[PDB]
This record gives C-alpha cells, structure tokens and sequence, in this order.
C-alpha cells in the first residue's frame, strides 16, 4: 500500500507486508515470539509494518546507544502515538518534545536518594501489613495468587508515597482504589479495539473528537475527583513530595496536567511492581537453591529478622542479582521505541523521517550471542565476576538515555523491601495449580497467562 516499498527500497530485510495489514498477522504468536523469529531470520537489523507504519528494528549496541542516548534530544525524542488518550495527552510518558522536557525536569527530583530514603519508613509501615496478610493464608496451607496480595501492597505504597494519603488497601480486600485502576488497559489483539488503532491510526483523531478513550470514562473520574481530593487536602493544611512538587508548579503546571501525571504514576507504581514481584517469586519457587541463598543473605545482613533500611537494601548483592536476572527473562516493556523526527544517518545507516525505531529488549535479553543458556534462570550471570561482560545496551529493562524509566530507583527499592520482608518470614513452594513451565500471555502486556499460584509456609 505504498509506504510498503520503503525497506525494499532501503535494501533493509523484513517479512513481506500485506496490503493494509502490514505484518500485523504475525502478532498472532505474540510479538515477543515475532521479534525473536525476526532476529533469527534477518540478522542484526530489520524492517516491518504495523499496518501502514514502518518500524525499523535495530540490535547493534552502538546504534542503540546512538538513538537512545546520543540523538535523543535532536532526532529520537518521542515514542509512538498509540491511540486516543484525551487529557492524558499531557502525561510525561506520552508528552512530546518541549512539553516532555519540562515535565521531565519538573518531576525528576521526585526520585532522589533523600526523597527515596524518606519513603523507607513509610513503606516500613506497609511491609508489616503485607506480612500480616500472608501469615493468615500460610496458616490455611491453601494456594495463593501473588498478583492479588502483591497488588494491594503496591497500591498502598504508591498512594501513600506520591501523595501522603494512607488508604488502608491491605486492610481492605474490598477497596475502590485497586479495582478502578487495573481496568485501565484492555490491551489485546483479541480485543478488536487496540488491533484497529495499532493498524489504523487515521481513526485516532476522530476518536479524540468522540472523546472515546482506552481508559473508560469510568476510571478517570474516580481517579479524577479522588486526585482532585488529596489536592485540596494538601491545599487546606498548614512533607514535600510528588503531590507537593506539582503544587510548587501550581503557583507552570495545571489541574488536568497534575491528574495526568498522578495517573501515570499510580498505574506504573501498581501494575509493574506487582507483576515483577510475581515473576520473581515464581523463580524463587522453581529454584529453591536460589530461594535459600537469598534468605541467607537477608538473615546475614539483617540478623534476628531485622527490619530493612535504605542502605542495607543496597548492601544486598544477591538480591539485586535475582531482581536483575528475573528482569532479563521478563522485561515488562518488551520493546523500546523512538519515532524518528527528521531524516538521519546513524552508524552508517540512513533512517527516514517518520520511521519508528524499535529496540527488541525481550529478544536481546534472550539472544544466544550475548547469553549462554539464554532460557535458563541464572542470577550468577549478574555477579561482580561476570557483571561487566554485560552490555548496558543489550540489557535495558529500564530503557536508557534521557527518556529512560524515571521510576527505576523507586521500583528496585520498592520491590526489594517487599521481598526482604516476605522472605524473612516465608518460603514459597510449587503446588498443583502452579504452571510449569510458566508461559506468557500473547496479548499486549508481558503477563503470565495463568496467574502465579504458590504454597506459602511459615519459618
Ligand atoms: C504495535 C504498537 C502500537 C505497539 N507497541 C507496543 C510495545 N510498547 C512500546 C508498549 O508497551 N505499548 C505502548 C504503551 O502502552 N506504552 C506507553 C504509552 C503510555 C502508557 C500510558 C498509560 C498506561 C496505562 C494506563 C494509563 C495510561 N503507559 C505508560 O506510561 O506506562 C507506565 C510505566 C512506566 N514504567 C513502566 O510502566 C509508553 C511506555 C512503553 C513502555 C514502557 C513504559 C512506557 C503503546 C505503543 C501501545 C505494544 S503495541
Ligand atoms: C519494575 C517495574 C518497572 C519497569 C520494568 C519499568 C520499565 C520502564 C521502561 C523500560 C520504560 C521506557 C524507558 C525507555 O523507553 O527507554 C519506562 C518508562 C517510564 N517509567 Fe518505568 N518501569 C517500572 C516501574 C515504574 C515506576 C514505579 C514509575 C514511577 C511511578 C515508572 C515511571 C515511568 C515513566 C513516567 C516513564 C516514561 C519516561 C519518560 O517518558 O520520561 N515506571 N518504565
């Protein structure tokens, strides 16, 4: 269909596009499989079409550094525009160019060491509720869905840190704040919707006029007035945080622009954290040796079940290696993307304006070139002895350069506080409903298709 001659013309290899669809039918196997096959078939560089949209996949470490780091401001500043967003247009992750730059420098000081350290005792209050929730399900000896119990912890941790609003979500099985959230991405290729906007962009500006959204008007009004509430709470009182840093600005940030960042952070800080924690626990169970070695490290650094501190969290090398290794196998972003905003040639390759450049993270994390036994879970690959044999541009679970994950440092620590507490009280065993091996969901988000269910024993 016209734009379909580009990679032919550039002499770049790729699967042959269909009219209108592009290579969209190959997503039927899920696109991590697609990416992996493209790598195997085509080598270090290839091209494909998301409908009419050209996407150039790259895998050269240098070229990746060029686009992620060296030419971020100048050419590769923005992600793809995905679908109809409405007011979320203003969200840092979706914001383009100048708008993004000022939101970045406005919101970045949120995750500094001092500000992290001030959230340590705050989580220290929820870490303790989490253990209390598990200890009860461990009594019954009856299987646990980790997503459920982790999810609630994450929600408590995010709402309270970013805003200063303790909302008891852990002492609340029935809770409006977790439920309204998780129904924020219906993202599937079986879901006829995202398959029509992934393929079919020309729809987008119409939907913007229709005020149709990927987030049902349902969530963003609960989340609207709810944020519109903690806002006044702060405004009406006589600790300088996320919700506050934006009340620095509101004396040049506005209202829906505040709500928008809140929602991003509420989302990221709930779904990602709980998912990875699920993945990690699946790994510790299917690998007891590793589970025990980590329980040893914790008891070593934090003797007599000692409560975590910021610095002791960092002391724990093996914890970090476990966290890193899970993130190798399960990068929740499966690909990184930047839209090429002007003609360019990087490392001896021409790239035309408008192309989406894509880093296939999930694929590179499993590449036989860089990783021996790339399917095996092996934390030792992240030991100080082997740590630098590892290319920071092949291993990118957090992205890289200026548009990398603003929430990385908080995420690592948030996750690590949860683990420490959890493993210093319980051990995790494979039961019957456990899926071995675990398989991934084909649709959008890198998820387990069956939830992660394990047996929990006290110590
Ligand atoms: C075929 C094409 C359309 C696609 N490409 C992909 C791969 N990909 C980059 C995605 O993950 N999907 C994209 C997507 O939703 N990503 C987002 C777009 C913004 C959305 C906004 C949003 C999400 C949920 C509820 C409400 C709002 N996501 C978002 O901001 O994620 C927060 C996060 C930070 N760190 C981890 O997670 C950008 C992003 C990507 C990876 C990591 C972090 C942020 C879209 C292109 C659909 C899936 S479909
Ligand atoms: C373990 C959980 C998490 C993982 C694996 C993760 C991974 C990522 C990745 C890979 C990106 C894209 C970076 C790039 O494209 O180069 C990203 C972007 C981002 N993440 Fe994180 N993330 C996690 C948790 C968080 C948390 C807790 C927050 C903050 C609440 C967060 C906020 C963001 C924002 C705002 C962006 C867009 C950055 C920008 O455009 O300036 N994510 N996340």
């Amino acid at each position: 269909t016209h734009s379909h001659g580009l990679f032919k013309k550039l002499g770049i290899p790729g699967p042959t596009p269909l009219p209108f669809l592009g290579n969209i039918l190959s997503y039927h196997k899920g696109f991590c499989m697609f990416d992996m096959e493209c790598h195997k078939k085509y080598g270090k560089v290839w091209g494909f079409y998301d409908g009419q949209q050209p996407v150039l996949a790259i895998t050269d470490p240098d070229m990746i550094k060029t686009v992620l780091v060296k030419e971020c401001y100048s050419v590769f500043t923005n992600r793809r525009p995905f679908g109809p967003v409405g007011f979320m247009k203003s969200a840092i992750s979706i914001a383009e160019d100048e708008e993004w730059k000022r939101l970045r420098s406005l919101l970045s000081p949120t995750f500094t060491s001092g500000k992290l350290k001030e959230m340590v005792p705050i989580i220290a209050q929820y870490g303790d509720v989490l253990v209390r929730n598990l200890r009860r399900e461990a009594e019954t000896g009856k299987p646990v869905t980790l997503k459920d119990v982790f999810g609630a912890y994450s929600m408590d941790v995010i709402t309270s840190t970013s805003f200063g609003v303790n909302i008891d979500s852990l002492n609340n099985p029935q809770d409006p704040f977790v439920e309204n959230t998780k129904k924020l991405l219906r993202f599937d290729f079986l879901d006829p919707f995202f398959l029509s906007i992934t393929v079919f962009p020309f729809l987008i500006p119409i939907l913007e006029v229709l005020n149709i959204c990927v987030f049902p008007r349902e969530v963003t009004n609960f989340l609207r007035k709810s944020v519109k509430r903690m806002k006044e709470s702060r405004l009406e009182d006589t600790r300088v945080d996320f919700l506050q840093l934006m009340i620095d600005s509101q004396n040049a940030l506005s209202d829906l622009e505040l709500v928008a960042q809140s929602i991003i952070f509420i989302f990221a800080g709930y779904e990602t954290t709980s998912s990875v924690l699920s993945f990690i626990m699946y790994e510790l169970a299917t690998h007891p040796d590793v589970q025990q070695k980590l329980q040893e490290e914790i008891d070593a650094v934090l003797p007599n079940k000692a409560p975590p501190t910021y610095d002791t969290v960092l002391q724990m090398e093996y914890l970090d290696m476990v966290v890193n290794e899970t993130l190798r196998l399960f990068p929740i972003a499966m690909r990184l993307e930047r839209v090429c905003k002007k003609d360019v040639e990087i490392n001896g390759m021409f790239i035309p304006k408008g192309v989406v450049v894509m880093i296939p993270s999930y694929a590179l994390h499993r590449d036989p070139k860089y990783w021996t036994e790339p399917e095996k879970f092996l934390p030792e690959r992240f030991s100080k002895k082997n740590k630098d044999n590892i290319d920071p541009y092949i291993y990118t679970p957090f992205g890289s350069g200026p548009r990398n994950c603003i929430g990385m440092r908080f995420a690592l620590m948030n996750m690590k506080l949860a683990l420490i507490r959890v493993l210093q009280n319980f051990s995790f065993k494979p039961c019957k409903e456990t899926q071995i091996p675990l398989k991934l969901s084909l649709g959008g988000l890198l998820q387990p298709e069956k939830p992660v269910v394990l047996k929990v024993e006290s110590r």
